[PDB]
């Protein structure tokens, strides 16, 4: 069964065969759709499968489907399965593992990128510190003096799900929140619960509004361990305005490099629970998200105020109006200091160009249109009038609970 | 199965019961989300009485006499009619309520929070075009109301075997005209170039401006259709100028201030309504995000940022971004100044999720297209954006239909 989607915009249609290949399910039902809801201890019974799909991918990927180093892979993992109820990737089959795991990220504008991911094998870790000295060499590798690149540390997988390897963090590079006795927020309200737990692991704060957090690490089930990253190679950029030179004095600045840490990396069944990836911004993630949201540094009012704007009725559209200059000033800061950033616009024709690409050579490009559609100025993307379907393929970035919910304390 | 809703910027958490009322496809299945798709032979007798039987049941439920004698009563009065007649006629009551509940129904309308206050005409006693024309007229008349614009539904009588259908051809009531041109590209509005065809292909004189409003095209039981058009006088326009810059208005640009739908089918208790054209009034963004910068449109956007004198050399300087909030600023300021009624996104977005609230306190849930709520700019310092909603279909319905041209039995 062959599926059609539309661009509405250029007439262009492309034919997905790959949603055939999905395995995973998407939360959707005939009755029911789920596309908006934000989020929709294994044994060698169902581990086997998981392993011999990987790897006909894998071997198919190699154009050795079949072969005799495809049929004994098959075979050794097998063995090794039943034998230890786990197995281990090849160096091969990891790096691929990983960049497919990316290229399957529905919810990523950013897969033009996906064949050129930096893989870092961090499998022979095995305590808290050595998880620090990986993550600092990725932080500056990945970071480049700005000239970003993209890649991901692996630490060791899941085993019986008691000693699990953790980024207790959500990104690498974080700043803190504080919430005042009067209820304000100071530094990242989106930060308020980690820089708690921080604090309370023994983190001494020096309660700024841009203090970077440092890494709290777990390895192999043990209780996580306080490290502070080395400054010098925390990037940042402070943020000005081209125009507008009262933008500096409001004292913002951002880190460059953008590092996901709290998510789960499957291959072949197989279960990666710290697995940090890093890229570059798209400029609204911080413009438009990081400062903007209501929920976060909510600097609106203040540039609106500065700006002086109509700020009585919602109709002078005034929110809007300070939402653009705040985006223009981080775009316009970033690329002032030569650190890797790339704007909507730029981002979005590339994904419809790689999504192109990837319906013709691989016949189909699952995405998450309420994720790839920029939280500002949708319609004038091209991507907005992109017809996307979502499917789920493996290897695959997962959601985990955070590891404060679910760890038992050693103490 | 008795979902929750999170959203994440009040961490508000809704239950949605109202789902499992559900009857219609989604499209989706649990292997692929199709929630981003544009769009995913009459009722045999035996398959319209349990559609009308699910509708009837709503009905006297919502009038607190479910299970009554006038309840069952009307249930066999169907019924007989169904066995008799192969169909059934709405009573008025039941087509009031089948409309206000299509609107509530509509997942992809922020604008629901009025669905209750709906003018309904009942226009089933109509035979003709001049007819409809004059139906339509009438409808125009009273939602505009000098600009204190108002909710309006009209409805044409019910498909019966699909060879006498009612349609308006046109896709909206008002818009304006799209002319091929030699020089290339597109004069007028691009949206409606094959149709401004179909009018001069069947006998419309167009002015060849910019802003042509197009003709009514209107079909009556199933006849070759005709063109009307509409007086003047009847289409209010919104000059449209910008607060602060005083060169916006040489432009001259202008909108109509009645968004009016007139090319999808109603679907009550089973019976399909192919005619019923209906008007709200405009978010701002529909004319300005969408009408005048979406480039298969207008795409004004590359001369308004020129006369910013913005950079428009690197995409990154955000001139379109920046232009594109000017020009619906003027848009709103426009119509506000005429005193046209019309609501900004925020105001909009904010007013549906006080609905989408109200609605799953009073009724258990409320049917939402993500894709479709939440603005076409700024959607994410919209409250819309970090709200989960759930997306199905209930009943009483607007649905799609084929556009008549490839249809119609000449
Ligand atoms: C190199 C430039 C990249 C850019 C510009 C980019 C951009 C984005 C953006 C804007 C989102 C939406 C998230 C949000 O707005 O909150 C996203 C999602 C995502 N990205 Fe990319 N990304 C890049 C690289 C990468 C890399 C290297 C990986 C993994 C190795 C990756 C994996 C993902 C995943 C798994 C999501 C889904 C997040 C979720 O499900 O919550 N991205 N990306
Ligand atoms: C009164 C103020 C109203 C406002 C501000 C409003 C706003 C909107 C908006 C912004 C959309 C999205 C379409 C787009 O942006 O391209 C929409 C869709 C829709 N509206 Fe509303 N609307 C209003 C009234 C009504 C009324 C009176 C009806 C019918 C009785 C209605 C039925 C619909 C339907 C069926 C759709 C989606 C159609 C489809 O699936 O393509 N609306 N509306
Ligand atoms: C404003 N939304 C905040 C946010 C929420 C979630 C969730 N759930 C997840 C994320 C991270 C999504 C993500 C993951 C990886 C990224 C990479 C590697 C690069 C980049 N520029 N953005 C990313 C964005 C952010
Ligand atoms: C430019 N948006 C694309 C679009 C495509 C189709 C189709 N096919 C149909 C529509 C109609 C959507 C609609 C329907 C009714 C509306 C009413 C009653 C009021 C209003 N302000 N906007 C509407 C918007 C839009
Ligand atoms: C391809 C995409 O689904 C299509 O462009 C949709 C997206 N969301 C939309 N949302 C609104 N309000 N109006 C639209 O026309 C569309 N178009
Ligand atoms: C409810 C909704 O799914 C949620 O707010 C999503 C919507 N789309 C998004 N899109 C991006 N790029 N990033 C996000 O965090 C979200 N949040
Ligand atoms: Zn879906």
């Amino acid at each position: 069964r062959f599926l059609k989607v539309k661009n509405w915009e250029t007439d262009v249609v492309l034919t997905d065969t790959l949603h055939l290949k999905s395995t995973l399910e998407t939360g959707c039902t005939e009755h029911i759709c789920m596309g908006s809801i934000m989020l929709p201890v294994r044994t060698k019974d169902q581990l086997f499968p998981l392993a011999k799909e990987f790897l006909d991918q894998y071997y198919s990927s190699i154009k050795r489907f079949g072969s005799k180093a495809h049929m004994d892979r098959l075979e050794e993992v097998n063995k090794e399965i039943e034998s230890t109820s786990t197995y281990q990737l090849k160096d091969t089959e990891l790096i691929y593992g990983a960049k497919h795991a990316w290229r399957n990220a529905s919810r990523c504008v950013g897969r033009i990128q996906w064949s050129k991911l930096q893989v870092f094998d961090a499998r022979d870790c095995t305590t808290a510190h050595g998880m620090f000295n990986y993550i600092c060499n990725h932080v500056k590798y990945a970071t480049n003096k700005g000239n970003l690149r993209s890649a991901i540390t692996i630490f060791p997988q899941r085993t019986d799900g008691k000693h699990d390897f953790r980024v207790w963090n959500s990104q690498l590079i974080r700043y803190a929140g504080y919430k005042q006795p009067d209820g304000s927020t100071l530094g990242d309200p989106a930060n308020v619960q980690f820089t708690e737990i921080c604090i309370q692991q023994g983190w001494k704060a020096p309660r700024g509004r841009f203090d970077v957090l440092p890494l709290l690490l777990q390895a192999n089930g043990n209780d996580p361990e306080l490290f502070q990253i080395p400054p010098e190679l925390v990037l940042e950029v402070p943020i000005r305005h081209p125009k507008f030179d009262w933008f500096k004095d409001l004292g913002l600045k951002w880190y460059g490099l953008p590092a996901v840490s709290n998510m789960l990396l499957e291959i072949g069944g197989l279960e990666f629970s710290a697995c940090p990836f890093s890229g570059w911004y798209m400029g609204t993630e911080i413009g438009v998200r990081d400062y903007c949201d209501n929920s976060r540094y909510n600097i609106l009012e203040e540039v609106a105020k500065k700006m002086d704007l109509d700020m009585r009725k919602t109709s002078s559209l005034w929110k809007d109006q300070a939402l653009v200059e705040i985006n223009i000033a981080v775009l316009y800061s970033f690329q002032s200091d030569k650190v890797t950033i790339v704007d909507h616009h730029s981002a979005t024709e590339s994904f419809i160009k790689h999504m192109e690409n990837e319906y013709r050579c691989r016949g189909g490009c699952p995405a998450d249109w309420v994720w790839i559609v920029p939280p500002m100025s949708g319609s004038i993307t091209p991507v907005f009038h992109q017809e996307m379907l979502n499917y789920r393929l493996t290897p695959s970035f997962e959601y985990q609970p955070d590891p404060w919910n679910t760890h038992v304390w050693k103490g």
